């Protein structure tokens, strides 16, 4: 008679959810709907407020250099508090694992999405989902705020690198990340149902709904709108693919559609997402997304709670002032302004994901998964992904020249140069350790320089110089140079240079190097950038994007272990004044069109 149906793992999900829901107080219900930052979490807060979820925002780590097991103990300690509530509902912990488990020291860092788009390899992206789930589970975390399925329509946007492509079809194809993260859905599966296979997978999050990649110039942050077939055709369709693959959660965008803030948009969130696509997982706000419904943000938090919850959101990434969120939502429900049926829907959806994913049976971390973090086989996958992301834009200055690439591994002396040749942080870009990136050795990885040294014949002398002058290069006796430059890490509002020109010295290093020896230029960037001066100077030029921790991906193609196969996932503009300029635009005048890429053969 101490039997409680919701605790019975043999019962169907929908019965467990309904049984548990019908026992819950208002406080317990509203707790479920509350996500807080670890920085404000204690066992008492978690227990006394019946908190449903936690996250680490970018850079929110228990300490600098924390091991997998430290992560696991942090999450488990929070989970123990939540399991000691009257109902014992486990919390779900989320994190931005968007190119590997990128907040964690020693995690494998995969290419950013723009690079993944250039692979045109959905199955490679799936496997990256698989590896990423294992690394997230290594740290005890059960939920990843990925994939970002924005269709970036203007490369000036500081998050353009988080979109697989300006071409939504590529974005749709890459939703295969989802069954990678979550597991493959069953044979008999209903589009819109949430799925996660078990304790070696995580919940995924299609974000940010909807129209986050939309213009204007670049995208950071207006309405980021358009109109109607702009939507139902550019920005919406990957969400349907995400429904077919059983994405567990959807995160709402800061942006607006038709001058309506997505966080208050009942027609799209409830009418379309829930009622038309039949999404039955849970909808989560962005970070203080509800505060930003009002101008200024936070200026009427009461309306923010009301508008967002009536719009159809289920869980609020508060993430700091939980007391205020819980108090206000509690008043609204007690005052009849938000009906109990809206609350019960929200809680039903949270519980459905929790139960479906096995969180009630496995609330705690598995210490045996800790060694998944930065595991070598993941790194080999990342290496392959990096290599397949490279786009060869030039291989010889004239049609009569010998192709520079592939380079020979055996040569008396070679030069490696450029601010980006020996810099892990630059090669990983934004959302790494975090929420920016860094510079230097922030994690375990192999820079372009270390990769060259690992690859070349032992008789090859390798000289590193970051910004050598012309005379140093001419006097060196080099057979060739590999020179790496490009963007600094950035995001939407921090370090986004809207000129799209690489920081100096960059161009000047290329000119000085290429001026004195045959050069392969490796361009590290989150997007197309002004490139003619780099091309004019370079014998060969490679768009390596933000290839992540495994630099050997770069050298694998440079030295001919594998051929170049990457193709531009974005249009390369001649000038920023042409933007926005996407495939299908009326005056399509590219320097390189979407899909362009030179090839080599393996030697």
């Amino acid at each position: 008679a101490d039997y409680v149906l919701y605790k019975d793992a043999t019962k169907p999900v929908e019965d467990r959810v309904a049984d548990l829901l019908g026992r819950m107080t208002l406080a317990e219900k509203i707790g479920q709907m509350t996500q807080i930052e670890r920085l404000v979490a204690t066992p008492d807060v978690l227990r006394d407020n019946f908190i449903g979820s936690l996250l680490s925002g970018g850079g929110s780590v228990p300490r600098k250099g924390a091991t997998a097991k430290e992560w696991q103990d942090m999450v488990d300690g929070f989970q123990k508090a939540c399991m000691s509530t009257r109902l014992g509902i486990p919390m779900i912990y989320g994190i931005d694992a968007v190119h590997g488990q990128n907040n964690v020291y020693g995690a494998t860092i995969f290419p950013h999405n723009v690079g993944l788009g250039a692979t045109r390899d959905p199955y490679l992206v799936k496997r990256i989902g698989e590896a990423t789930a294992l690394e997230v589970r290594a740290t005890g975390i059960q939920y990843a705020f990925a994939p970002c399925i924005a269709v970036c329509r203007d490369p000036r946007w500081g998050r353009c690198y988080e979109s697989y492509s300006e071409d939504r079809r590529i974005v749709q194809s890459m939703t295969e990340l989802i069954p990678g993260l979550q597991g493959d859905v069953p044979k008999d599966f209903t589009s819109g149902m949430p799925f996660v296979a078990g304790k070696n997978k995580v919940a995924a999050c299609a974000k940010h709904f909807v129209g986050d990649g939309g213009t204007v110039d670049g995208i950071n942050e207006n309405n980021t709108i358009i109109n109607r077939e702009g939507l139902m055709n550019i920005h919406m369709p990957a969400y349907k693919n995400a429904m077919d693959k059983g994405v567990s959660t959807v995160m709402i965008s800061y942006s607006s559609w038709n001058g309506v803030k997505m966080h208050a948009n009942q027609d799209l969130v409830t009418g379309y997402l829930k009622d038309t696509l039949k999404f039955k997982g849970f909808v989560i706000s962005d970070w203080e997304g509800i505060d930003r419904i009002t101008t200024p943000a936070g200026s009427d938090y009461s309306y923010s709670v009301k508008a967002s919850i009536l719009a159809g959101l289920d869980m609020i990434m508060v993430p700091n002032k939980y007391q205020q969120f819980i108090s206000i939502l509690t008043g609204h429900v007690n005052g009849g302004v938000i009906p109990m049926s809206r609350i019960d829907d929200a809680v039903t959806r949270i519980l459905r994901v929790k139960f479906t994913m096995g969180l009630f049976e496995n609330p705690y971390a598995d210490p045996a998964m800790a060694e998944q973090l930065g595991k070598q086989e993941h790194r080999d996958l990342a290496r392959e992904a990096a290599r397949k992301s490279l786009v060869l834009l030039k291989n010889g200055k004239t049609s009569t020249d010998a192709p520079l690439l592939p380079l020979p591994k055996k040569a008396p002396k070679i030069l490696v140069a450029g601010s980006h040749a020996d810099n892990l942080g630059y090669q990983c870009g934004g959302w790494t350790i975090e929420y920016q990136g860094d510079t230097g050795r922030t994690t375990v990885g192999t820079t372009i320089l270390e990769a060259v040294k690992a690859a070349v014949d032992p008789s090859t002398v390798v000289v590193f110089a970051e910004n050598p002058d012309a005379e140093f290069v001419k006097s060196g006796g080099f057979s060739y140079a590999i020179v790496a430059v490009g963007e600094h890490p950035y995001t939407e509002t921090k370090g986004d240079n809207l000129n799209l020109t690489i920081p100096e010295p960059g161009l000047s290093t290329v000119q000085a190097v290429c001026g004195g020896v045959r050069c392969a230029t490796v361009l590290i960037s989150g997007r197309p950038v002004v490139v003619q001066p780099l091309l004019a100077a370079s014998d060969a030029l490679v768009a390596a994007w933000l290839p992540g921790s495994e630099g050997q991906g770069v050298t694998d193609a440079l030295f001919g272990d594998f051929g170049f196969t990457g193709r531009l996932p974005r249009t390369w503009f001649k000038s920023v004044d042409q933007l926005p300029m996407n495939v299908g635009d009326a005056h399509y005048d590219p320097l390189f069109r979407l899909g362009y890429g030179l090839t080599t053969n393996a030697t």
